[PDB]
């Protein structure tokens, strides 16, 4: 069943391999990577490694959005972006002594033309759809609450909306009549949104902040933990999932992969545990990877074996 | 009269300014540009600047090369660069806390086809030059010795070379047939060629190493001593250059700029004093601009007033 993915500030992720981070002269390499980025093309990448059926849509414009649009197509990513004027921004990665410095751009500004020819593609989209994945920056132009806009549409179509977003905009979803079927907020993440601290006794605290009205009618809510796993509800049933503790090269966006891995379940109507374990499995093997959003399908299947799924009374 | 430049490893030149570079972590700007560069492109846009008669050769690939392309064209550069395959390189500059942190890629691949396709649209392009400057770094798959192989072709137009290189591919053209018209080396990169120091006050040690056998056949020599001018040697006579004091906003590519008005005075025919300026005044107005590659072509005009070029006496 067909999942569309959201990505309205797509990045050309560049990332450098450095012995060194000389700070004020020039440090030279030729290990250096090009890949098609932002959240929602971390999710694409991994449903389609997964074998799921997907097409990535958003925006991309100029001569970076045509190098993506080509990697995506060398790589048999069905999409169906919306062109922009404006180019597509660069992300920079600079991975040095265990270290991370990352430089975002704000990126391309978005014109109201090119938001209602974008939101004309997004309606035609979702038709076919069963789910849709929504997560990451809006870029420049987008009004502040862009995403629940798509949400209203998603539900209009009946299409099930994996929401993967944070802060006082989610807030604004969350505030609306229009329910994401899916959220999956981490602590920090939930901790701002309820004006909370959880940074003692997570668990149970989580617990009971998914009880809150803020939560009503949202039908699966995932917050995941890193190593301890996550915790879960779906409707009034608490889970807890429990994973086995691996050597996790880069954990960058195993958020990006839970999320893949959750709408891959979803579209194959996993029973509910079935469901947490391709969710967790994703995000594991992807962070045994290299390549952010990217995991192999042989070793996410062999970590559902390995996942134990809890019913909390 | 028309000056070609040459840029062999041209890139997206990407600066971010950072009031705060915070390791480990996310840095956020929307302070960004990306800008044609690579040092022939420094060179081209200068001398474009100037009011200079240019057009920029090299090689560009794939979306990145495109986007290069683009970008002249909306300048009003005139181009032809030749394809290749792999995509054109990306240069980060981070501008943080008075610092300049640069990461520079090692760029894509020249095929051997690719090599001789750009070869044959050269030898056609400098049928129309009076002019070519030839800078900076080597894509690779090209040989070292590979400017030789651009001053040659020139020779057989009867275009002067501009020559603006380091190390070894400099070294290839110094000890081999085919001299460029002028070179450019500074203090430090004559030392490494010679293999000495310079005290405090080179002049009398400089004026020694250009009379060697490795400079010989060269019409000019020009040693840029930064913020102190340049001393330079055309045929048999010296000349210092005495250049005003300036603040220097960004000094980055002044080299590049320095060329760009060396260029731009041979291609208007000046006498020697007169093309020693121009060379001082660009690299000074380019210092001035926090953009590299750019000149105000009044802070350049003003500078020409300010310098005194002052022949040096020989031997006896
Ligand atoms: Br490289
Ligand atoms: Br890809
Ligand atoms: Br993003
Ligand atoms: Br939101
Ligand atoms: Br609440
Ligand atoms: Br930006
Ligand atoms: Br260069
Ligand atoms: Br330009
Ligand atoms: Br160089
Ligand atoms: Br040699
Ligand atoms: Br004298
Ligand atoms: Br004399």
């Amino acid at each position: 069943s067909l999942i569309v993915t959201v990505t309205m500030n797509p990045s050309i992720d560049i990332s450098y391999l450095l012995d060194h981070l000389k700070l004020d002269t020039v440090n030279r390499t030729s290990q250096v990577t090009k890949t098609p980025g932002g959240k929602g093309l971390n999710v694409t990448r991994v449903i389609h490694d997964l074998g799921g059926d997907v097409i990535a849509t958003g925006v991309l414009g100029g001569f970076h959005g045509a190098f993506i649009a080509n990697e995506l197509k060398k790589a048999n990513i069905p999409q169906a972006f919306t062109s922009i004027k404006e180019e597509t921004r660069d992300s920079i990665a600079i991975l040095h002594e265990g270290n991370q410095t990352e430089i975002l751009e704000a990126g391309p500004t978005v014109s109201p033309e090119e938001i209602s020819n974008f939101l004309e593609n997004f309606d035609q989209l979702i038709k076919q759809a069963e789910i849709v994945t929504i997560s990451g920056s809006l870029a420049k132009g987008l009004p502040s609450d862009f995403y629940q806009e798509l949400v209203q549409k998603a539900h209009a179509q009946e299409v099930k909306v994996l929401l993967d977003t944070s802060g006082d905009s989610l807030r604004q979803v969350l505030q609306g009549p229009w329910k994401p079927y899916l959220i999956k907020p981490n602590l920090e993440e939930l901790e701002g949104l309820l004006g909370q601290d959880f940074s003692e006794n997570p668990l149970a605290a989580v617990q009971t902040a998914l009880t809150k009205p803020m939560f009503a009618g949202i039908e699966w809510i995932v917050i995941s933990l890193g190593k301890d796993g996550a915790i879960a509800k779906h409707h009034d049933q608490f889970y807890r999932v429990k994973i086995p503790t691996i050597q996790a090269k880069n954990p960058v966006g195993s958020g990006d992969a839970t999320i893949a891995g959750l709408a891959y379940g979803l579209a194959k109507d996993a029973p509910a545990a079935e469901l947490l374990k391709w969710g967790m499995a994703a995000g594991m093997a992807n962070a045994q990877e290299r390549m952010t959003g990217h995991v192999d399908v042989e070793n996410v299947k062999k970590h559902l074996m390995n996942i134990q799924v809890v019913e909390i009374a």
